[PDB]
């Protein structure tokens, strides 16, 4: 049990403010560790959960940029687009959701991105 687990447990319990502080703290210590991509993703999700779309955008963008082949990257790009939609940036959001199907064809994330894209229209 380490700092990642302490952060993850706050998230599991729906304590999003605590989880954001703890994952932010984790990322200060681990700018490029084994669980860095995971932490960027979950920090993004913590922010997304509380409609902090600008804060979420930074985390998901970083994740996809730096770890494009990581397990979390497809979902990260999906949530980047959803965060941009949350910011009211419809053009940029549609572009990003389109990117999920292009860069991560066949992924669960690509499917969801297409569903959300059709709803945005
Ligand atoms: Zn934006």
């Amino acid at each position: 049990r380490t700092a990642y687990n302490v952060a993850f447990d706050a998230l599991k319990n729906g304590k999003y403010d605590d989880a954001s502080q703890l994952f932010l703290s984790f990322l200060e210590l681990y700018p490029n560790g084994v669980y860095t991509p995971n932490a960027l993703y979950w920090l993004g999700e913590s922010y997304y959960a509380t409609r902090n779309f600008q804060l979420a955008e930074a985390q998901f963008r970083d994740l996809v940029s730096r770890y494009p082949t990581h397990d979390k990257a497809a979902g990260g790009l999906l949530k980047l687009g959803l965060s941009q939609y949350g910011e009211g940036k419809n053009t940029e959001a549609q572009q990003t959701l389109q990117q999920v199907a292009t860069q991560y064809p066949g992924s669960d994330a690509a499917r969801v991105a297409q569903e959300r894209l059709q709803s945005i229209r």
